[PDB]
């Protein structure tokens, strides 16, 4: 039995892929246990806008072509990270070849452009995607204050705490001006399962979502939270539910976006997986995909 079968009124099944998955043998089990995959590398910023003004689609356009032409949905990732992303984004060389920080005008500038160039370019060839990946510290002590928790990345250094904000108001204007496109926006973590980061991503999004809420009559401007799930045979499934449920109470959108279960045995993973995928069907309701790596 197919994954992709035992789930099918409970959320999508997906994988992680490359260009040489998609030929051959490879594309068989691919299609006949998958509803949706995500690239792993071409649709990064480092792919697609790898200098200033030069877009560069092809390699990523072929592999989504074929990926809807054999029947599946694809999963785009991701606009807004701090690595795998070109330096002349949000730095550049001083006179004394420090890297620097550029100003917050032409850095905001660069990240709106890329974020709606890409969004463009790929239209309703997506079903979601990730706008923000990762922008919070591993176990901040001070989740209460979301802003003092957020990594001090590159893109932090040149706009301040609001880029998360402003990336996702840059993507949601992109979907205001084309209402046929069905795509979720999400925010994208790992370490979910630690209460401490939870609770942080969980503050975020609530203050963005309720502030742009009150100004659109209820509109969410975040849609979905996307657990990563790098999981470890020593994980504690009880933190996952609470992370899970406080992540539901936001009314997002929950999905799964890298499952995989590393040692700290076979036996191990089996215990896990089945612990996750109960908890899953339980929540099947708020859970739009799952996703290994
Ligand atoms: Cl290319
Ligand atoms: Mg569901
Ligand atoms: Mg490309």
């Amino acid at each position: 039995a197919p994954l992709k079968d035992v789930y099918k009124n409970d959320f999508l099944i997906g994988n992680a892929i490359s260009a040489e998955d998609l030929e051959g043998t490879r594309l068989e089990l691919l299609k006949m246990h998958h509803d949706v995959v995500t690239a792993g590398n071409a649709m990064k910023p480092d792919a697609l806008q790898p200098t200033k003004g030069n877009f560069t689609f092809t390699a990523a356009d072929a592999m989504i072509d074929k990926v809807l032409a054999e029947g599946m949905k694809m999963h785009g990732h991701v606009l807004v990270w701090h690595q795998q992303s070109p330096a002349w984004l949000n730095t550049k060389k001083d006179d004394n070849n420090n890297t620097v920080p550029l100003g917050r005008d032409e850095a905001l500038d660069n990240l709106r452009t890329h974020i709606q160039t890409v969004m463009k370019h790929f239209g309703n060839k997506v079903i979601s995607w990730d706008v923000v990946n990762e922008a919070m510290n591993d176990n901040p002590s001070n989740p209460a204050d979301y802003k003092a928790s957020l990594r001090q990345t590159p893109w932090y250094q040149a706009i301040g705490s609001d880029y998360v904000e402003q990336a996702f108001l840059a993507a949601r204007e992109v979907l205001d001006e084309n209402p046929s496109w069905n795509i979720k926006l999400y925010y994208n973590d790992y370490n979910e399962d630690n209460q401490n980061k939870a609770t942080a991503i969980y503050n975020m999004v609530k203050d963005i979502n309720d502030r742009y809420a009150a100004a659109h009559n209820g509109k969410l401007l975040i849609d979905g939270v996307g657990m990563q799930g790098h999981y470890n045979i020593n994980t504690n499934p009880d933190n996952v539910k609470l992370s899970l449920e406080k992540f539901i109470s936001l009314g997002v959108e929950v999905s799964v976006s890298e499952l995989d279960v590393t040692a700290g045995l076979a036996v191990g993973q089996a215990y896990l997986y089945a612990q996750l995928f109960k908890l899953y069907k339980e929540h099947a309701d708020h859970i739009a995909r799952v996703t290994f790596w």
